[PDB]
């Protein structure tokens, strides 16, 4: 079975958090100019497109990207539909059979426009974290830019998730994939000091 | 079996090519400033650390990163030792068992210092490409910054490899891994317009 891309295309039209570094890929020096190669430059916010958060993003004493365990970001994953819900917590996830699940992707289908930043999204409620952690879930992914409300300064979901050893993947693209079981790859770059990393998230049906 | 990291750590001390953008990770907004999060800004040449080249790097009409087939960058890989050789071509690879191999990583052990740019490296000779392609090899990886000599402006190996449908992975770290068969992951970011991408390359022993 083929790997399926669930990442947002990265280009100058992609949205960012309000005021954050705009995405920029540019050819600084062309093959015609250099006589051999197109020399590029990439400038971006960490939290652009499909990406993972490190605890340092919301906790000054939290792990940086390179400290994160790579095993978390590769392996069996379950994908479920949680569309048409203002927020997702224990109550909403109790209806799913999640025994033995290690990684969980949530399709909210709430936004899905990579080149616009949403005004509101469905967030995850804090009680989701003990619930998921008890099941053995080590990674949660969402198809929106955040696990907390866009205007929230407390970031209760970010904090509680990492308190329970649950890692965070944001802006996956899931409208073209069915619910069910897959193998996931969503590896951070080896960034020694960073608060997160863009990733190429892909999945393969089991 | 656990995944093993074969990527170079990315930080402000990493080496770059002569003439390339220096690597920069900075915290744009501190948690003190934003009131909630540390937000990072990443500026880099795509040919920094462990990365893949897109044909657009050396051919104006070549594919950009997002156009590359993701299947090439995930799957069975063989790792072999080609240390203490000034250059590697058909002659040097004939002695290896490579039947059915799809992806090949070459340990030159020539450099291995991510924070220094080498003065000389072992390059791949152009006759490597028809040889590897005939065996079905779709990806070649090296533990140095280039498949061509550092001062070479023609980039014969880059061109010939692509001419034979062989993709290119550079700056893997292989000094801590044994020869043999593994599963490789080395996925480019979903960069619409780029000449290459940093990757998180990891391997798992069969
Ligand atoms: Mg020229
Ligand atoms: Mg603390
Ligand atoms: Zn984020
Ligand atoms: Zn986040
Ligand atoms: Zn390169
Ligand atoms: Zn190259």
């Amino acid at each position: 079975s083929k790997w399926i891309d669930i990442s947002q295309p990265l280009n100058n039209d992609i949205a960012t958090w309000p005021g954050d570094t705009p995405f920029s890929y540019e050819v600084l020096w062309s093959k015609e100019e250099s006589g051999s190669v197109n020399v590029g430059k990439l400038t971006m916010s960490i939290h652009t497109g499909t990406h993972i958060d490190a605890p340092f993003h919301f906790d000054n004493d939290g792990k940086k990207v390179l400290d994160l365990d790579i095993q978390v970001y590769v392996g069996p994953t379950r994908i479920i539909d949680v569309s048409n819900l203002e927020s997702i917590g224990k109550k909403e996830l109790e209806k799913f059979h999640l025994e033995g699940v290690e990684r969980l992707l949530l399709r909210t289908s709430s936004h899905g426009k990579a080149n616009e930043f949403p005004d509101i999204i469905p967030h995850l409620r804090a009680d989701i974290a003990p619930f998921l952690s008890e099941k053995g879930i080590r990674l949660i992914g969402v198809d929106v830019p955040s696990v907390d409300p866009l205007d929230d300064k407390e970031l209760a979901a970010h904090h509680q998730l990492f308190k329970h050893s649950i890692h965070i993947l944001e802006n996956v693209v899931l409208d073209h994939v069915a619910d069910g079981d897959y193998e996931l790859i969503a590896l951070p770059l080896a960034l020694s000091d960073a608060d997160g990393s863009p990733v190429r998230a892909v999945i393969r049906p089991i």
